[PDB]
Parts: structure tokens; C-alpha cells; sequence
């Protein structure tokens, strides 16, 4: 319920980036950036406030970042029913 899900992100994105654009909302708890070596790097961004993890999609979700349309979304848990 603190956690988003980056997407669709430039193969050059940094731990920098992902921390500059995305504690414009608020406070980071955590950050993991893939070290995907393809097209495409994704990152989970977990928030001290539960609040800002909803900020962070409103305002970034279809936010172009390197000429790439960034997919964010909510990283919700596993569901308790099939």
C-alpha cells in the first residue's frame, strides 16, 4: 500500500533518477532498479507515507522520461482468493 511499480523505463535510468523524479511526492523508503541488461529497466519504489505512493502514480503514470512514456502502478500484494 506504499509501493508502485515503474515501467517502460530508458535502459540509462539511474538509482538517481528514479530518487529525483520520484520523491518530488513525497519521502522514499526503499528503491529497486533492475540491472536488467533489456529494452526496458523496471523499478519498485516503496514510500515512508502511504499517501504519497498514490501521488507518485497520478502524477507520473504516462510521464515521459528520455522520450519513454513511464508506466506506473500500484505493486499490489497477492490476493487471498483464486
Amino acid at each position: 500500500m506504499n509501493s508502485i511499480f515503474i515501467k517502460n523505463l530508458p535502459t540509462i535510468t539511474t538509482r538517481d533518477d528514479i530518487l529525483n523524479f520520484f520523491s518530488e511526492v513525497g519521502p522514499i523508503k526503499s528503491i529497486y532498479l533492475s540491472n536488467a541488461t533489456v529494452k526496458y529497466l523496471w523499478a519498485f519504489v516503496t514510500y515512508k507515507n502511504s499517501s504519497d505512493s498514490e501521488k507518485a502514480i497520478k502524477r507520473y503514470n504516462n510521464f515521459y522520461f528520455r522520450g519513454k512514456k513511464l508506466l506506473v502502478t500500484r505493486a499490489q500484494d497477492k490476493e487471498e482468493r483464486a
